């Protein structure tokens, strides 16, 4: 269970956006219909009434959070990979317009998964705005905690991979548009019951051999890290 707060631009917090900028849940319960329109940017997609200026370069960096902003984000339960999305504000998230900026599922190195370190992060994680057409975007920040992904929702509705989904509202500015944004995947559609990296026990197998979700990551994107990049306690 978790949600994101607001977004912090090159380091500068951008204030609440909840509902404001981002398409806010009433909750940071979980999405498991994988065939559901909840999919796409959770149980409450509609047209909120700002979006963030940026440009291409900049550095977005996501802020998440369990019950208070800064907390401790998400349950220590919920490992899993962490993707961001892009899809032009155009499509409302419908059809084929999912384009992917970032995958992180384990860090070998460290022996952490992407859940692990944005705990560490204090809910921090950032993707490099990519030089696409200056226009207004949806970013799809996806966390899959996969605690009970070893049974599929579809088979056993009282498990399954849990996707935490949130839209937040972008408009590029200044981009030289020197990598316009392709088609992309549709969300509900491109995770399916045989998918890669849905059904996984993380009980049993090793972390090492976990196999994200498809699609791969746009060869446009300039992604990203997962690591604090400001002190939301100094407000
Ligand atoms: O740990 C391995 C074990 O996990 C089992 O699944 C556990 C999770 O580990 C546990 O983290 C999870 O906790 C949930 C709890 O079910 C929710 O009801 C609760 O929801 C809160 C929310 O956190 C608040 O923020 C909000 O304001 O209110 C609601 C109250 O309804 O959130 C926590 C996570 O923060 O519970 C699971 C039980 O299924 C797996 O089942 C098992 O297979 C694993 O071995
Ligand atoms: C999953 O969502 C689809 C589309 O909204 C719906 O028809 C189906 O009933 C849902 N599954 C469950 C268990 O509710
Ligand atoms: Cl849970
Ligand atoms: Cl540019
Ligand atoms: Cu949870």
């Amino acid at each position: 269970h978790t949600l994101v707060w607001g977004v912090w631009v090159n380091g500068v917090d951008q204030g609440d956006g909840r509902n404001i900028y981002i398409r806010s849940p009433p909750n940071n319960n979980p999405v498991k219909n994988l065939t559901s329109p909840d999919m796409t940017c959770n149980v409450d997609n509609r047209v909120v009434p700002k979006s963030v200026p940026v440009n291409a370069g900049d550095t977005l960096t996501f802020e998440w959070y369990h019950n208070t902003r800064d907390d401790d984000i998400i349950a220590s339960s919920h490992h899993g990979p962490i993707a961001v999305y892009i899809a032009p504000a155009a499509s409302n998230g419908q059809g084929n317009v999912w384009v992917k900026l970032f995958e992180d599922a384990y860090n070998v190195t460290n022996s952490t998964w992407a859940v692990d370190r944005l705990i560490t992060a204090h809910g921090q994680h950032s993707v490099v705005v990519p030089h696409v057409a200056p226009g207004d975007y949806l970013f799809r920040a996806e966390i899959i905690a996969l605690h009970e992904a070893d049974s599929l929702y579809s088979q056993n509705p009282i498990r399954g991979a849990q996707f935490y989904i949130s839209c937040a509202q972008i408009t590029i500015n200044s981009s030289d548009d020197s990598t316009p944004l392709p088609a992309g995947v549709p969300f509900p559609g491109a995770y399916t019951d045989s998918t890669p990296g849905i059904q996984f026990n993380i009980y049993t197998t090793p972390a090492t051999s976990y196999v994200a979700p498809p699609p791969s990551v746009w060869s446009g994107a300039l992604g990203g890290s997962i690591a604090q990049v400001g002190d939301a306690s100094l407000e």
